């Protein structure tokens, strides 16, 4: 039913959007209805004059290259990392910060940022000498091949979506989306955290309580922490929403530690279907990643972000609680 | 066969392989006499030399197998990023690591990654720079998201090619050494990227600012970062030696680096690029290049190699003087 779909495209502009069910109504294509939906909100077809029908045949095509049996990395995941960064871009503390180019990097970072994943780490892709860590000399094996995949598909046929850029804007978006999509990779992630917390110590804002962010270093760093962050969004959003993403990643890591007992090595951590403890495994993934990187994007852009830190404070709390503790 | 290749005379070829331990070694008269297999003869010579094959038990027909295969790999028709750049890189990076400031500093595995790293540092090089392939929106700068786009190909080539018919040469190490050679071989295949010359060479600057030596000058290094980091400033050295060479071997590498520039810019001219600098065969000032090549790259960085390893390289230095005053007095 369209009908039902239209009313939940309503809550674009919200934290916590029922992707689920956008993507069961959309006939699995949350991807490519979000992404339209958000284009159309910001106005950025008309603004880079992209052709409605070139945007949705790219978008079709890249949400083809996601994986269906791959349980988490897959197009429900690009959408929900998409809309999310949707919802961050609007934050007041950055309000006309960035430029509608700076935008459409962030955006289609995002939409492309986990395309053509396997459902295996770059750990395990190093490990197995694989032949995409034999491509990527075990350098953010993932991230540079989602990169690839990202905009070589913007080489079919009307799949051109910048084609009305300059080359200016052609060359300065690739640049900004290669910058973004590499930070979401988690090696780089205390790196990526220590400097964030530096910025937030001497961060400067306008009067109105607006950060200022002079050259492209400040710029493109904030745009790398607010989609990493969106990528690490799941136990910041309501509990129903966060249940199933958790879901998700342990069939994939669990699907991952199989083959890792099929061929004699050990099974990486939190991939053992028969010793693993899925609430110890999201209240230490909350404590040592996720609350720490949240506190900081918080910390820059308070008090707009007090209501997400309020709930991944909560599911934490929620996740903690049928965990025997010493009192 | 002897040195690893047929030749139409052993005599002659093995007066010559007599110089692989000095710096000056006649590399393009080893080319002729091996019958265009240089990087094969010096790999061979030096595997032998250090006892590498005993050390690690690579049998020699899967080191020549493996050899011969790389440097096919290497482009006949490009001037100077071919097979012989290549065998003389491995053969400045051997006599490198025989300088006295460096004696019983480096293990077997890491003397071997620094050896591997320099013969494979610039397989299948198409000869156009990195800047060409970004500009022209190539395959492997899409491939490679525009970062260190040749030093990566020629990494995972010259791992792959492992993989052929009898020529995995590291098959007897285990597997903790073949993960640490791979690491130590990318780490110094990535840090021949010329981006990185700044960089690097400041990073070297502080190292040799703070060096600890023993008694007898020989360097004391404490750790992986210490150990790679000299290793790649080695294998960068080795990479930009050519105008510390003999003369005549430093005329040849000009000759050939301007054929190969040259015909870059011809392809710029062709597609109405802006022509890159030093690549347009109308407006050249091959002389006067040199001279600022050497002020401003090479001369700095070998000068603080030479602080490093002092005195193991002051008639390196010495030559590079003499060099810069050669293409000074050649300026028309
Ligand atoms: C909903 O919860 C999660 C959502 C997303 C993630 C991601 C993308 N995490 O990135 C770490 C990573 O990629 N690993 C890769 C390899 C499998 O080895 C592992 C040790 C870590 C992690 C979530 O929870 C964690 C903690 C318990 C379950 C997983
Ligand atoms: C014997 O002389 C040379 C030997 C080797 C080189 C190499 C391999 N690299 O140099 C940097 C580089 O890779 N570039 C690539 C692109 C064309 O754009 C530029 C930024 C330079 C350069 C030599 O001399 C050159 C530099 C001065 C006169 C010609
Ligand atoms: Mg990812
Ligand atoms: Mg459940
Ligand atoms: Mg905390
Ligand atoms: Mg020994
Ligand atoms: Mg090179
Ligand atoms: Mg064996
Ligand atoms: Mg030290
Ligand atoms: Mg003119
Ligand atoms: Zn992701
Ligand atoms: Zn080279």
């Amino acid at each position: 039913q369209e009908d039902v779909l239209a009313k939940e495209l309503e809550d674009v502009n919200k934290w916590g959007l029922h992707v689920f069910r956008i993507a069961e109504l959309s006939g699995n294509r949350p991807l490519t209805v979000i992404m339209h939906t958000i284009f159309q909100e910001r106005d950025l077809l008309k603004t880079f004059k992209i052709p409605v029908d070139t945007l949705i045949t790219y978008l079709m095509t890249l949400e083809d290259h996601y994986h269906a049996d791959v349980a988490y990395h897959n197009n429900i995941h690009a959408a929900d990392v998409v809309q999310s960064t949707h919802v961050l871009l609007s934050t007041p503390a950055l309000e006309a910060v960035f430029t509608d180019l700076e935008i459409l990097a962030a955006i289609f970072a995002s939409a492309i940022h986990d395309v053509d994943h396997p459902g295996v780490s770059n750990q395990f892709l190093i490990n197995t000498n694989s032949e995409l860590a034999l491509m990527y000399n075990d350098s953010s094996v993932l991230e540079n091949h989602h990169l690839a995949v990202g905009f070589k598909l913007l080489q079919e046929e009307n799949c051109d979506i910048f084609q009305n850029l300059t080359k200016k804007q052609r060359q300065s978006l690739r640049k900004m989306v290669i910058d973004i999509v590499l930070a979401t990779d988690m090696s780089k992630h205390m790196n990526l955290l220590a400097d964030l917390k530096t910025m937030v110590e001497t961060k400067k804002v306008t009067s109105s309580g607006v950060l200022l962010l002079d050259n492209y270093s400040d710029r493109i760093q904030v745009l790398q922490n607010m989609v990493h962050c969106a990528d690490l969004s799941n136990p910041t959003k309501p509990l129903q929403l966060y249940r199933q993403w958790t879901d998700r990643i342990m069939e994939e890591f669990f699907r991952q530690g199989d083959r890792e007992r099929e061929r004699g090595m050990e099974i990486s951590p939190m991939c053992d279907k028969h010793n693993a403890s899925v609430e110890k495994s999201q209240v230490g993934f909350i404590d040592y990643i996720v609350h720490p990187l949240w506190e900081t994007w918080a910390d820059l852009v308070h008090p707009d972000a007090q209501d997400i830190l309020d709930t991944l404070e909560d599911n934490r709390e929620w996740y903690q609680s049928t965990i025997p503790q010493a009192h």
